[PDB]
């Protein structure tokens, strides 16, 4: 249930598989190698997996080839990070009925699947939870350990921008990059590595850009075929519906995008005080209070969108009284 | 020339004014207003000047009125922030040589042109030595201090993404936010603050870009009949550089900016290893090895551009 108790299973099994959730984002990144490597230091045998294609902007991190997609493996315990829920690691969730189970999550709507939990969201990432137990682990960190750990503190928090940027936080990445952690390495990477082609595709999301509510709400979407006549993918719009709530006087960002054909997900992002992560989660999602996601599948745009929009416009009514 | 002598000169002088540098960035402001509310607490007079509108980015920020662009006033003493050269502060330099001045500022290509200069280029912005000289006089700092202190740590690290973001600078950030400082405010008063017109201004500029030696040099323009277009000032445009470097491949980026009409802006910005403050320096300007700029006037845009593209080139491919 605390963190005291999962530092004592990971010590009590050898065998271990860690697992991220799908659609991996920089948290899921981080946490996945980072306790995945502070276990390996141990001497553990362990390995790494997300069911999900990893997204290039980690291909020059140290040791990304660890995260697998399809391992074969007879693990003692599985370890699922940063996923709020069975459906949220893919194939991985029919290990659950199978091998003993540790989740360590900071996720509010976490639904405690492990057979241990260790469920905070005062946390404003996963990363800072597994920077935690490697060093009550007594793991020692290199340069390449505390950059992957940083990785997730820095994504979770936009860079140190989001609402979620406490004390604690920045008391850990100054902690992580007096170990060595490349601050700069992490921030190119993740920041500045844009496709050009990237910017076509903004431009037709701003052309299909929705407001409502004076201006406060902004919403827009992509379709496969946009994807596919720009030479794009999910992966290029990664940024965009956090440039959508950068527009001034907008409360709540909301981007539709379907990757591939038929699976649509939609992104939403507020700024000052509307909850997201209600609205997600009355959906079927989660998340975050200002940031959060649901996925649709077998669904199509033109009846998404009004479910979403119209649910999203009740409750951004209702937080206005 | 250190700090302990400038802090003993801000302790002998009770009428202080502070000024910062033209074309005001967010590690100006907070140095002159970290600074001119940290004398105040020693119960000194003291006025807060830069010779430019401030951008509107900041007007949420505490106490921003407390900067004036028409001080009436007799100082003791002129404190100049995070400004390299004379040239910088704009009609303030009128008063080098009649008030005794001391220079506070993280560039290396400054000129010392203060009567006292306290000069490390191994700070990431003038307002982490700005927080060392409170700290030395005493201050004790409430959160509404500490957000503009922490103000201009971000943005010169260009929100901890740039090089220059080193393990001082965490600590710092951190030092300040455990203070009360709002890092989420001040990020989103500079970085979501877009006008429409914004976006339809950067495509403008993505039109124009031009991309050299293989994807490694980017730039492009907007001359001032641009700005007009879209109903845009050199406000709308201040974040349009970095963009360009955040292409893929890109090293250094470089925006030319016509405004007003006849002043050309030239704004660089380099990724991993670049040094656009000799470029920059060269050309009559100055800045950081990562972050540089120099500024034209009564020269036109069609043979800025090709001059400074061919220095750029030369200084690259060197070294
Ligand atoms: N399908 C989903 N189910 C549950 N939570 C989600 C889902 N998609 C996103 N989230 C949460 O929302 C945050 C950001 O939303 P998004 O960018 O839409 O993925 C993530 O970090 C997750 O915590
Ligand atoms: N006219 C100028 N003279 C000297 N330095 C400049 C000038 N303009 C910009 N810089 C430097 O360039 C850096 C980036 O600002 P800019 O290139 O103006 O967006 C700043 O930190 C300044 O030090
Ligand atoms: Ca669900
Ligand atoms: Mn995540
Ligand atoms: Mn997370
Ligand atoms: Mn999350
Ligand atoms: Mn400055
Ligand atoms: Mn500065
Ligand atoms: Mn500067």
């Amino acid at each position: 249930s605390g963190m005291d108790e999962i530092v004592k299973v990971l010590s009590q099994h050898d065998r271990i598989l860690v697992v991220g959730h799908i659609m991996p984002d920089g948290d899921c990144v981080s946490s996945v190698l980072s306790l995945t490597l502070g276990l390996e230091k141990l001497g553990k045998e362990v390995k790494a997996a997300v069911d999900y294609k990893i997204p290039y902007v980690f291909e020059k991190f140290p040791y990304i080839d660890k995260i697998e997609e399809n391992p074969n493996f007879d693990p003692e315990l599985l370890v699922v990070v940063d996923a709020s829920s069975p459906d949220r690691i893919g194939k991985f969730q029919d290990l659950l009925d199978k091998v003993p189970s540790v989740v360590i999550d900071h996720h509010s709507t976490n639904t405690n699947f492990g057979n241990w939990n260790w469920v905070d969201p005062s946390f404003a990432a996963t990363a800072q939870m597994i920077f935690r137990i490697n060093k009550a682990l007594g793991v020692e960190y290199d340069s390449n350990l505390a950059t992957l750990n940083y990785l997730g503190i820095a994504t979770d928090t936009g860079f140190f921008r989001h609402s979620n940027a406490d004390v604690r936080v920045f008391e850990d990445a100054y902690k992580l990059v007096k170990m060595g952690a490349d601050a700069h390495f992490v921030a190119k990477e993740i920041l500045e590595n844009k496709r050009f082609e990237q910017f076509k595709l903004f431009a037709e999301v701003l052309e299909r850009l929705q407001l409502l509510e004076n201006g406060k709400i902004a919403y827009s979407y992509i379709d496969y075929d946009t994807y596919l006549r720009h030479n794009c993918t999910d992966e290029d719009s990664a940024g965009f519906v956090g440039e959508l709530r950068s527009i001034r006087g907008v409360e709540v960002a909301v981007l539709f995008m379907e990757f591939p054909r038929g699976k649509i997900h939609v992104s939403m992002r507020s700024k000052d005080w509307f909850n997201v992560n209600e609205v997600a989660f009355e959906l079927g999602g989660g998340g975050h209070p200002r940031a959060a996601g649901v996925t649709f599948e077998g669904k199509k745009i033109e009846e998404v969108i009004p479910r979403v929009i119209n649910h999203l416009l009740k409750k951004f009514k209702e937080g206005v009284e």
